[PDB]
């Protein structure tokens, strides 16, 4: 609001907040002795919050240079006997959490026992030349000598309280020296401020969007430590890896990134699946079995997945020690048996190690349906309910009538616990709300099944009803449609039905004859480069199957020929005593081309008996060559030839991907040639602008945050978010543009 | 050095020197740095290679075993696959190296049962081991020394 | 070689504008710019 | 890295590179923070007094 925002830049403000730098900086000082005056330390910096985010809720939506930042500028330096030392009480306490414990001081002799008296660190500081002049004697004041007849107790509790307003003068500084460059009179503060500044550096995200003015501009904000600490983890590394290559690969430019939010939305459920399993620090004491259990299995799913491996090499090693006999050891009497180098333990060991392969493969489908299902079933219900709010897939117009996708989805939506999974459990109110007054009313609550659709009114309004429970209620409450729907979907799923595949020839392996090496051929999947090899085949099947069908066709031709004239020829030597002429049938000939003919150098003609100058001569020898001309050396090389240069494409595309990454800014459609006319330009362009972690981390505060806490552009953004308009990202400027003549 | 000061011994090992010598032509030097150019997908795809051919003798070894049999002037014991070592080696040294895949070797099915059975097994194995797999790792490195 | 030209055609359409000479990177510097141009201003039915 | 550990006691660790002083120059450096008799010890150091 500019009116208002320039009504305050002319008032009396500037020294009000000076008086309130001075008085805050001295008596927060004199309240740190003696540790009586910690709840009053408290407020001060509590409300200390409340003054500087006024201050930033004034720097908002500022030009460059638009002389609110230069005025703030000029009452930060009128209160240089202030600013500097408010920045030295977090510059001295953040230094000493640093200093302890860094050194060869430690508890050593004066109390082992956790127990030191004041003379433990009396001078250990002054070696550093950290600390100089009256600081370190106003350390050894403020030092709460408790029981002086601690590094625990001394530095641990001004830690909680400190937090959030150095957080917060951090991203004023920052933001300050960001806006306004060439104003020296700043640029003395920051190197007093460094200490502080650096600290912050891991949990300070930088954004930049648009809108409401076709112009770009920063935002900061908090990061919580476990969240950076959870998009760390291999799982959620792996899924960024794989969303990343369709996305760029594939996706156009107008849909690139409608999915990117997506990949944001539900990559915040892949953290909370994850955050409830953890290493968390008699019916009813079953439960807490069962949940150790699974959740035991859902952490390690991908060890014991690796562990099946060596169950399946281990075995197949074990079955090449074979033989057959005539007779069993000591005519239709084949007995397969061991062949043991000298040793019995083996043929026990297989037993052993078959029924260890057959419980691990059972462990990984179980710990298979508590992790990945969850995420599976997410993408559903989000489908079914975006397109449901945003467009009548159900309601205005029906699906298309082939697609099995839509037909199977039409079941739970009568269901009244669809939304199971799903954030929101509101999206069945809404869409009567947006879709209510064309369409009857009452046929959409048929759609939605919607039970009791006129209590729906007074559902949970005129009161709070809560019936109590009791004991089996699972056996009568579980909706049998919507189990029946999740079960329909986790079968059509191919990784769930992989699994499934696993475990048939697993448990038919306990027959055990032979069937336990099947398992160890498509395990192998797991490598990138292998798998890639699988994927070729498939890549190019239509025009695969056609060729094939024509190398079917050409060579039928030949075979006609060859049986109405040339049958004297085919005739396999049986000391004149032959039979066994292969082409007195159509069957026989057309097999015998299949057989002994394409799959050998040559043609066919290496096969059969030579033309020795016995009539039909040049009509046979042209037979043969125009056969080798057409059927091998051509036909046959492009059977070859189409997915090796498939499997040539697919590597060269991954490649593509990588290179293209590197080259090109991936938010922003600007070159990374912009950003190369400076050391490291595009590195810091890309390491702090655009660095497609903060924008997730931008989104889940938001989500976490109440609304009304939510700051102006912080709002702007939600709004948007709720309403599905990806239009407030740049999309052409990174803040460097729009100043390009100015400065960056 | 080594097979220098040995080669006084001289059981021939002075050649030795000779191979490795030639790196210093630049065009030669390629050759054999392009080998090493794709090691991790070379090496999986031999793997690859080791695994595809087992199912094969496994198979054969259930079923086919009647037609593995080298003539002896009907006094043949030699059966290559009355054990799974001597499958399995029989696949890959008459096997792989050789055009058209295992069907040249072994004896005609002549019509004697599983003729279907046995006829796809060879089209099969000469479809997937030889003509394409084969294929890819003559196609990586080749593509690589470019 | 055949096949790379029929693939060239598929690309080559959607990156230029057929019937106008301008490059489809110009009409890329808005949402659905290219989509929209080419589906209304040169729509290649409605010349004919 | 940790085959590099050793030559740091030694005294005539830069035998053929130009600088005689390297030495010398990270005590500078880092001194104030770290141990400097400490740091004597890393680098060897005969005679550091
Ligand atoms: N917003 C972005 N804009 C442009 N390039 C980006 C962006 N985010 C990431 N990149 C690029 O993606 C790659 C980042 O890789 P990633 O964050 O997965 O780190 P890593 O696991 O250490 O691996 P690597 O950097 O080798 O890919 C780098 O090429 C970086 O330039
Ligand atoms: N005047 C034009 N200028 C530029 N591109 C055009 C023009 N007319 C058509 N195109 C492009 O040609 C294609 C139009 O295809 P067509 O009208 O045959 O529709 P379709 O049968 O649904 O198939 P498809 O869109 O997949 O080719 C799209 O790539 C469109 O961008
Ligand atoms: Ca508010
Ligand atoms: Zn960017
Ligand atoms: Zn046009």
């Amino acid at each position: 609001c500019t009116g208002n925002q320039q009504s305050l830049a002319h008032s009396r403000l500037w020294d009000a907040v000076v008086g309130f730098l001075h008085v805050f900086a001295h008596m927060m000082m004199k309240l740190a002795q003696d540790s009586s005056q910690i709840e009053l330390l408290k407020e001060l910096l509590d409300l200390q919050k409340d003054m500087v985010v006024m201050l930033l809720s004034l720097l908002e939506g500022n030009v460059v240079n638009g002389m609110i930042a230069r005025q703030m500028v000029d009452m930060l330096v009128e209160s240089s006997s202030n600013v500097e030392m408010i920045l030295k009480f977090f510059d001295m306490f953040l230094k000493l959490k640093d200093i302890v414990g860094s050194e060869a001081f430690q508890d050593y002799v004066t109390d082992p026992r956790g127990l030191i008296s004041k003379k433990d660190f009396q001078k250990a500081m002054d070696s550093q030349k950290q600390f100089t002049g009256p600081e370190i004697q106003f350390l050894l004041s403020c030092s709460e000598a408790d029981e002086n007849e601690n590094f625990e107790e001394f530095a641990n509790r001004f830690q909680e309280p400190a937090r959030d307003i150095g957080f917060n003068v951090a991203v004023l500084l920052t933001n300050l020296s960001e806006h306004v460059p060439h104003d020296p009179r700043l640029r003395n503060f920051l190197e007093l401020a460094e200490s502080i500044l650096e600290y912050f550096r891991p949990y300070l995200g930088r954004i930049e969007i648009m809108g409401a003015s076709r112009r770009i501009e920063r935002i900061y904000f908090e990061i919580s430590e476990t969240n950076r600490a959870q998009w760390e983890m291999p799982q959620v590394k792996e899924s960024k890896r794989q969303f990343i290559f369709d996305v760029v690969n594939e996706g156009g430019e107008a849909e690139k990134m409608e999915l990117f939010v997506s990949f944001c939305e539900d990559t915040i459920f892949e953290m909370q699946i994850a955050a409830q399993i953890s290493e968390p620090e008699f019916w009813g004491e079953l439960e807490v079995q069962r949940v150790k259990f699974l959740n035991y299995l859902s952490r390690n799913f991908y060890t014991l997945r690796f562990l099946a491996l060596f169950l399946a090499f281990a075995i197949n090693f074990i079955l090449l020690f074979y033989k057959v006999s005539d007779s069993p050891p000591g005519d239709e009497n084949m007995v397969y048996y061991f062949l043991e180098e000298s040793t019995g333990y083996m043929e026990p060991a297989l037993w052993c190690l078959s029924l260890l392969h057959t419980l691990v493969a059972f462990l990984c489908i179980i710990g298979y349906n508590c992790l990945k299902v969850p995420l599976v079933i997410f993408k559903r219900e989000k489908e079914l309910a975006r397109k449901l709010e945003f467009d009548g897939l159900y309601i205005t117009e029906q699906p298309g009538d082939d697609d099995v996708k839509g037909q199977w989805d039409r079941l739970v939506l009568n269901t009244p616990s669809f939304p199971s999974n799903y954030w929101d459990k509101f999206v069945k109110r809404k869409v009567l709300d947006k879709h209510g007054d064309i369409f009857g009313r009452e046929r959409i609550a048929e759609l939605l099944g919607m039970d009791l659709a006129s209590l729906e009114i007074t559902a949970h309004n005129e009161r709070k009803p809560d019936p109590p429970p009791g004991l089996l209620t699972w056996l009568m409450s579980i909706d049998v449609k919507y189990q029946i729907w999740k079960f329909g979907v986790i079968f059509t799923d191919n990784s769930f039905l992989y699994l499934g595949w696993y475990m048939v020839m697993s448990l038919l392996g306990h027959y055990n004859n032979f069937f336990f090496a099947a398992h160890l051929l498509d395990i192998a999947m797991g490598v990138k480069t292998l798998r890639t090899i699988l994927s070729s085949v498939t890549h190019n099947g239509k025009q695969l199957v056609m060729t094939v069908g024509l190398l079917a066709v050409v060579v039928y031709l030949y075979t006609v020929v060859a049986f109405n004239f040339f049958r004297k020829f085919y005739n396999k030597s049986e000391d004149e005593d032959e039979p066994d002429m292969k082409c007195d049938d159509m069957m026989t000939c057309y097999l015998f081309h299949m057989y002994v003919g394409v799959r050998a150098g040559g043609g066919i003609g290496d096969e059969i008996e030579d033309p020795a100058g016995d009539e039909y001569e040049l009509y046979r020898v042209v037979f043969d060559i125009t056969f080798f001309f057409f059927v091998i050396v051509i036909l046959l090389a492009i059977i070859q030839g189409l997915i090796i240069d498939a499997f040539g494409e697919l590597r060269d595309q991954q490649e593509q991907v990588k290179e293209d990454m590197e080259t090109k800014c991936f938010i922003c459609g600007i070159g990374s040639d912009y950003f190369d006319t400076t050391p490291h330009g595009f590195e810091t362009h890309t390491l702090e602008e655009h660095n497609l972690a903060n924008y997730m981390f931008f989104l889940m505060y938001l989500i976490n945050k109440d609304e009304t806490e939510h700051t102006g552009q912080e709002s702007y953004v939600w709004k948007m978010y709720q309403e599905r308009c990806w239009d407030f990202f740049p999309a052409g400027d990174c803040f460097r543009k729009q100043y390009e003549d100015q400065l960056s």
